[PDB]
């Protein structure tokens, strides 16, 4: 299935084990399809991020928004994407696989919960690409899934690592 | 309309000044106000800092050659109409020669080749049919081999300055 991974990335730097956290991040998505979205800090981290295909945001202060409409048009043709922050190197292999395979045909979103809460990634499904087209601001995530009733959004609980963002 | 330019500066010498600012810099003065990106790859690094006002993309394959920087800004405007492929190395373009190349896109045009003197240079104006195409290129080859494919009765030129034809390098 089309299934693009958009990490987002404008701290970032610091080791875990040895590894720089963006780094852990990025490679919990293994064979999926990705693109790391990089602004703030892109000079610091540059040279760790060269085996990917990154995309700079000139207008990364002027909000979330901006870094995924970018992120979202190389993938405009996939059937959904997977919006991961590189601020959470603990989500777990398997809680991706759980997100995507819980991505049924009326699913236009699923969503990550532990004990009662929502977290990333957020599965993001074709359907919502123009939604997520028109977003402004600082918005994101949270403002594209109000828009769709209950009866369309999906979910499974996965590890404690859907919701620490370090 | 829906025309994306895309910037190859992938495909060290960038960074140099000509009376006193950056090629690569002077490069992108000419596309002005246009909807663009920037492909980068070795010199990244080096590069950007000089870019922090740009959507830039990285190409992780710059070591296979100037068609995956090419598959690769194409796919920031495949459903665009036409994206116009420039070159970070020819910054002697001028605005006047673009608006005549994009202007010159009419339907009948599969491609809009810049002309002087005979001469086809760049930047080539390529369309949405053959989008398809430019994705079959493998390695350092480049969108010219298949302007060579698609025929005449669909392959608008227009003459400009020699600007189109000149490039600036670097001696060993």
């Amino acid at each position: 299935m089309n299934i693009g991974v958009i990490i987002l990335a404008a701290k970032l730097l610091a080791k875990i084990d040895n590894t720089p956290i963006i780094m852990r991040t990025i490679r919990i998505y293994g064979d999926l399809e990705k693109i790391i979205i990089v602004g703030k800090y892109v000079n610091e981290m540059l040279p760790l991020l060269m085996d990917q295909i990154v995309i700079y945001n000139p207008f990364w202060n002027e909000g979330i928004s901006t870094s995924l409409k970018l992120g979202l048009r190389f993938f405009k043709d996939y059937d959904a994407v997977l919006v991961a922050l590189g601020d959470m190197p603990f989500v777990t292999k398997e809680d991706v696989n759980k997100i995507i395979n819980t991505f049924k045909p009326n699913c236009k979103a699923v969503i990550p919960t532990h004990k009662g809460e929502r977290g990333n990634p957020v599965l993001i499904s074709k359907s919502l690409f123009n939604e997520i087209e028109k977003l402004r601001g600082d918005v994101g995530a949270r403002v594209i899934l109000n828009k769709i009733k209950i009866e369309e959004l999906c979910f499974i609980e996965c590890s404690e690592g859907v919701l620490i963002d370090i």
